[PDB]
C-alpha cells in the first residue's frame, strides 16, 4: 500500500484499498461543543506513566512515533469511558504546513497547529495485534496544540528530530517522560471512532482533551522539517499529515465536564 497525504495518495483517495474509509465510526470528527453531552456517569480519567519506558523514536514515512515498552503494565490509562487497563504502546503527533491547520479532530470547527495521539491498547486481548481487531481494543488519547510559548516537556522530542530527518530512521530514545506532554486538565469529550491512518479500523475509543497544550513556533518549525521521503530521495517535506474530519454518522460525543 501506498497511502500518504499528497494529491494522488491522500485522505480522498484511501477508500480504494481501504473500504472502511467510508464506514460508520471513522475518526477524526469535529466536535461540536454545543452538541456534546455531559456525562455525569463518566468516571475521572486516570493517567498513570510514572513508570513509563520509552524506547526509541521511529520515522515512518507518515509522521514519527515514539514508542515504549509495553511488555508490561508501566505506563497505562484507565477509567473514563474506558473498561479495564489499556496500555501505552507510542506516541505520535499530526501538524500542518501553517499554523492555522494540522489537528486532526476540530473544535466547533476550529483547527489547531497540531494534534498528539497517545496510543494504548486494551490488555485484555493480550496484544497490539489482537487488540486492533476489536470495537474496544484501543483508547487514543488526543491533545491539541496551539502555537504560543514553549512546551518544555516537548524539547527533547524536538531535538532528536535532526537525527530521524528521514522515512525509516530511528534514534534510541530512553528516559522521555510523556507526563511532560500533558496538560493541567483532564477533562475530556469521548466518543467511538477508528484509527486516523489505513487500515482505519474501527478499534479506538477516541478521548481527547478539553484544554490544548501550547508549543512554540520554533518547536512546531522542527516538525516540519523532517521528511516523508526516504534518505537518497528528492526531499518532500513532512507537513499535513492530518486526516480531516469525517461523518459522524450515528454517534454522540460524550462531554466529561459541564
Ligand atoms: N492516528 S491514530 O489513530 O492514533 C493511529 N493510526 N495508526 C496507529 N498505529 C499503527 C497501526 C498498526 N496497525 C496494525 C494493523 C494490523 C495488524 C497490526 C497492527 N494499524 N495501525 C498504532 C501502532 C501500531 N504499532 C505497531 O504495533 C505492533 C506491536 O508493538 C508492532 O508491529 C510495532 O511495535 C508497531 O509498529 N505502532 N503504532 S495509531
Ligand atoms: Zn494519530
Amino acid at each position: 500500500h501506498h497511502w500518504g497525504y499528497g494529491k494522488h495518495n491522500g485522505p480522498e483517495h484511501w477508500h480504494k484499498d481501504f473500504p472502511i474509509a467510508k464506514g460508520e465510526r471513522q475518526s477524526p470528527v469535529d466536535i461540536d461543543t454545543h452538541t456534546a453531552k455531559y456525562d455525569p456517569s463518566l468516571k475521572p480519567l486516570s493517567v498513570s506513566y510514572d513508570q513509563a519506558t520509552s524506547l526509541r523514536i521511529l520515522n515512518n514515512g507518515h509522521a514519527f512515533n515514539v514508542e515504549f515498552d509495553d511488555s508490561q503494565d508501566k505506563a497505562v490509562l484507565k477509567g473514563g469511558p474506558l473498561d479495564g487497563t489499556y496500555r501505552l504502546i507510542q506516541f505520535h503527533f499530526h501538524w500542518g504546513s501553517l499554523d492555522g491547520q494540522g489537528s486532526e479532530h476540530t473544535v466547533d470547527k476550529k483547527k489547531y497547529a497540531a494534534e498528539l495521539h497517545l496510543v494504548h491498547w486494551n490488555t485484555k486481548y493480550g496484544d497490539f495485534g489482537k487488540a486492533v481487531q476489536q470495537p474496544d481494543g484501543l483508547a487514543v488519547l488526543g491533545i491539541f496544540l496551539k502555537v504560543g510559548s514553549a512546551k518544555p516537556g516537548l524539547q527533547k522530542v524536538v531535538d532528536v528530530l535532526d537525527s530521524i530527518k528521514t522515512k525509516g530512521k530511528s534514534a534510541d530514545f530512553t528516559n522521555f517522560d510523556p507526563r511532560g506532554l500533558l496538560p493541567e486538565s483532564l477533562d475530556y469529550w469521548t466518543y467511538p471512532g477508528s484509527l486516523t491512518t489505513p487500515p482505519l479500523l474501527e478499534c479506538v475509543t477516541w478521548i481527547v482533551l478539553k484544554e490544548p497544550i501550547s508549543v512554540s513556533s520554533e518547536q512546531v518549525l522542527k516538525f516540519r522539517k523532517l521528511n516523508f521521503n526516504g534518505e537518497g530521495e528528492p526531499e518532500e517535506l513532512m507537513v499535513d499529515n492530518w486526516r480531516p474530519a469525517q461523518p459522524l454518522k450515528n454517534r454522540q460525543i460524550k462531554a466529561s465536564f459541564k
